[PDB]
């Protein structure tokens, strides 16, 4: 028993499945976006609360904190746009006219020091679709560059920032992830990692590793030094990477394909967080992958996670297909 729960709570103003759900880099606020484009800014320190509201007239696809403005989101579209929500003011700020031929902004990266973001924009969804990955100067709101994807353009799905913001890994709906230097068009490193799409990717704590979870349902850790050299390999459950079904009392069900991050790591990078029917799954980072803690909680579906640590406290979010968000608080033993 590596963890101590101290409790779980309930947040339950969304009354739709939800997409995203993220703590801000303070720990002290989550950011929760659902399929019906209902935005929630709540804090649950010292209760929980919602401290603001907005519904999307659009459809959003994509949701990032901004890293220099606190209280600033970063929330992508599918009409080719990036809006900027001031969660203090509780109003946009702007919306970022990104691409209208590609206007599925499936992932958005802020640079840690603040000064620009990378932005994943797709065509529509009809089948292996063409996409393009594009970094923002947020000073102008200008495209500064645009990234070779090669073979073909195709649509990121997944991007992740190392701690300097100087390498971008990134997987793509071909099953590709390509490492991108910042100031490189081309990539400086690519491989085959899944059989279908990547749906998340994250630097080790380490840096040494690469992790992605994909639609063959298998977590890979990728030595970075080593292109394409896997340092380890898991079949995951099946409802860690659905698709993830919820079904009405006529048969008339509900089907989500992974949008939001499918695991979170602790601070130090050492346990995982994962979805399942019934709720967050955490994993030990020998040869075959066994479960250490079941959060449990859900009467629907976990379709994402996140995993937060303020003073001293890790707090786990399981979000499921009902709208329903648990948090469920962690200390170290």
């Amino acid at each position: 028993q590596p963890f101590i729960v101290l409790g779980q709570e309930e947040y339950g103003e969304h009354h739709s499945s939800i997409m995203h759900c993220r703590v801000d880099c303070s720990g002290r606020r989550v950011a929760s976006l659902d399929v019906d484009g209902v935005i929630k800014v709540w804090s649950f320190n010292p209760i929980m609360q919602t401290k603001a509201s907005s519904i999307s007239k659009s459809p959003l696809l994509s949701l990032e904190w901004a890293t220099k403005r606190d209280r600033l989101l970063l929330l992508g579209s599918g009409v080719g746009t990036v809006r900027l929500y001031d969660t203090e003011a509780k109003k946009n700020l702007c919306e970022i006219n990104i691409n209208d031929n590609m206007p599925r902004i499936l992932s958005l990266a802020c640079s840690p020091n603040g000064a620009s973001f990378v932005c994943s924009a797709a065509a529509p969804s009809l089948t292996q679709v063409p996409g393009r990955l594009l970094l923002w100067d947020t000073k102008t709101m200008k495209q500064q560059l645009q990234f070779s994807l090669d073979p073909e353009p195709i649509a990121i799905n997944c991007t992740a920032f190392n701690h300097n913001g100087n390498l971008l890994v990134t997987g793509a709906a071909d099953g590709v992830i390509r490492l991108f230097d910042m100031q490189q068009h081309e990539c400086a490193m690519s491989w085959r990692a899944h059989y279908g799409e990547v749906y998340s990717v994250e630097f080790s704590y380490d840096e040494n590793t690469v992790y992605s979870i994909g639609e063959d349902g298998k977590f890979i850790q990728w030595n970075i030094h080593k292109s394409g050299l896997k340092v380890s390999e898991y079949s995951l459950p099946s409802d860690a990477t659905g698709p993830f079904v919820l079904s009405g009392y006529s048969g008339y069900k509900q089907v989500q394909v992974p949008r939001g991050r499918l695991f979170a790591f602790d601070s130090e990078g050492n346990y995982m967080l994962t979805c399942s029917a019934t709720g967050g799954v955490i994993y030990k980072l020998e040869k075959v992958l066994e479960s250490c803690l079941s959060l449990g909680g859900h009467r629907a579906p976990v379709v994402t996670v996140d995993w937060s640590t303020a003073m001293d406290c890790g707090t786990c979010l399981t979000a499921s297909m009902d709208g329903k968000i648990k948090l469920t608080t962690l200390l170290a033993h």
